[PDB]
């Protein structure tokens, strides 16, 4: 018994799709007690304690688990993995959203398009004010709201960050509506 790497790929489903096999029980934090996910997953012929189970989360190299001080818990951080797990909640999705920028790399960015300038970038202003209060950084605000029809018929899903802020992987500007 103890098959280590089958126990990481049936935790990534339990903890993180459907505790329900162990019987894992999952937080508001998205955390699952350790100490249950063994002790269930051992019933579900697994066969490990909780440093086995350590050693699962240890495996966790490739950023898709985490454990807590005793170790007692243990959260796959993983899902709508646009990088990882850090804020890319599949929420409510805008089809038209805003974006304030500034107006020398207004031409800039509506030459180019709100892109990859970091890697998944494109977070986008959920209110005109923010949009246009943070175009004031640079001088001169604009506003560039890509029209709702282009990326809702390019079929983009969007996703939000913590902040409450509307991201999409790339906004070519031709979608872009100043
Ligand atoms: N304040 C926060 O905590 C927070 C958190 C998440 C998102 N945001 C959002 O981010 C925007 C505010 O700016 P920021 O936080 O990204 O700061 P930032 O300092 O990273 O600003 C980057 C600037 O470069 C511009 N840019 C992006 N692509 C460009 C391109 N291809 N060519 C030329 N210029 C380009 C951006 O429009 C912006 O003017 C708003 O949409 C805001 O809602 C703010």
């Amino acid at each position: 018994g103890s098959h280590m790497v089958k126990v990481s790929k049936f935790l990534s489903l339990v903890l993180r799709h459907n505790p329900a096999l162990i019987g894992l029980d999952l937080d508001a934090n998205g955390w699952a007690p350790v100490k249950e996910l063994l002790a269930k997953m051992k019933a579900k012929g697994h066969g490990i304690s909780m440093e086995e189970l350590k050693h699962i989360v240890e495996t966790n190299s490739k950023k898709r688990f985490a454990f807590s001080e005793n170790f007692e818990k243990i959260r796959a951080n993983q899902g709508h993995s646009v990088e990882v797990d850090l804020g890319y909640e599949k929420q409510v999705p805008p089809a038209v959203l805003f974006h304030g920028t500034a107006e020398k790399n207004f031409d800039l960015i509506l030459k180019d398009g709100i892109k990859k300038m970091s890697r998944h970038h494109v977070h986008l202003s959920q209110d005109i004010t923010t949009a246009r209060k943070v175009g004031m950084r640079h001088g001169k605000p604009v506003v560039l709201s890509v029209d709702a029809k282009g990326m809702a018929d390019g079929g983009f899903d969007f996703y939000l960050s913590n902040n409450g802020v509307w991201l999409i992987d790339f906004v070519p500007a031709e979608f872009i509506k100043v």
